[PDB]
């Protein structure tokens, strides 16, 4: 499957480039729904069996990349897809940092499928691996990484989602030292930053995107780093008991508890796993589109488990 890794690289170009045409231009789903298209239209043409596995929700409301939706031309190797064709949505809305386009590819059943609910996260890197366990306190795991990583807590950095929910635990953590990296959106790309050197960042932490985690947890397993998370009910976070029951309801069918702590291994399952994002955007992990003329450029990192070659492509296009 390493010869398709060029393949699925197209895959998020074409994504971002699509999304780019929309930014800028305050309409967060004719943005998604171009990203969506493109992506899924580049996904039919390579030689896979994929069955979209994290995606743009259920069939009901999901016309493209719905959760069981076959992709590919049906040659070579039954594979589970995970697409988020355009993380930062908003942000492409508003013009903004940080929007790119994400895909991970992986062997069949390597994903959890898990609900669109929130998660509880808790990553680092490679030089922390082993030393975080989310039943503990969050103050006990950072004092644990920080060990680990050979620096004092003070100078330990965590970036964590900017949301109301997390206020209390924002707070929690500057008081005991520790900085704080509060984003807009976008913890998928965060979460990527833990096991990149250059970056300040040593650890993501918080609530976010259920089926993000399990894309990160897909990542950070291919990088070698670590992850715990927890599911959680919407109104254990935030009428959201309406949906928040569903969601528990989906989570014994599926068949998973919410509460439990998951550990990397029950979200990522193997290492076979290609890992695509292209910037549309520039941000923390890639640069953006740049376009002059009938020229366009984009970056992408392209990440396969069985490896360490990490890739970031730079790519000049001829529209
Ligand atoms: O905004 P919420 O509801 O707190 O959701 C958090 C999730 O949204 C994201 O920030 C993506 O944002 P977008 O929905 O604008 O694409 C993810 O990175 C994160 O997991």
């Amino acid at each position: 499957r390493r010869e398709l890794a060029i393949e699925f690289s197209r895959v998020t170009e074409s994504a971002a480039l699509a999304g780019y045409k929309w930014l800028g231009r305050g309409d967060k789903n004719t943005a998604d729904g171009a990203a969506v298209n493109a992506m899924r239209i580049m996904l039919n043409q390579v030689n896979i069996d994929g069955t979209i596995v994290i995606g743009e929700g259920e069939i009901a409301e999901a016309p493209m990349l719905y959760i069981g939706e076959k992709v590919g031309t049906g040659r070579g190797d039954a594979v589970d897809i995970a697409v988020d064709p355009i993380e930062g949505t908003r942000m492409t809305a508003m013009g903004q940092a940080n929007a790119l386009a994400v895909l991970a590819v992986g062997d069949k059943g390597c994903f959890l499928n898990a609900p669109d609910m929130y998660m509880e996260k808790l990553i680092v890197g490679p030089g922390a691996k082993g030393t975080i366990d989310l039943n503990l306190p969050l103050a006990d795991n950072l004092r644990n990484v920080a060990a680990a990583l050979g620096k004092p807590l003070s100078e330990l950095t965590v970036t964590i989602l900017a949301k109301p929910r997390h206020d209390a635990v924002i707070a929690e953590m500057q008081q005991l030292g520790v900085r704080v990296f509060a984003i807009p959106d976008g913890d998928v790309a965060a979460s990527i930053l833990t096991c990149m050197p250059d970056s300040e960042v040593d650890v993501l932490y918080g609530i976010g995107g259920a089926p993000e985690g399990v894309v990160s947890a897909a990542v950070i397993r291919a990088l070698d780093g670590d992850m715990n998370g927890r599911l959680l009910a919407r109104h254990d976070v935030k009428e959201n008991r309406r949906i928040g029951e569903q969601e528990l309801a989906r989570c014994k069918a599926m068949g998973i508890e919410a509460g439990k702590v998951l550990r990397l291994g029950d979200m990522a399952r193997s290492d076979n796993v290609i890992f695509s994002a292209t910037g549309i955007t520039k941000g923390d992990l890639l640069e953006g589109i740049s376009r002059k003329g009938n020229i366009a450029t984009t970056e992408t990192l392209l990440i396969r488990g069985k490896s360490r070659t990490i890739r970031r492509i730079q790519s000049i296009h001829y529209l």
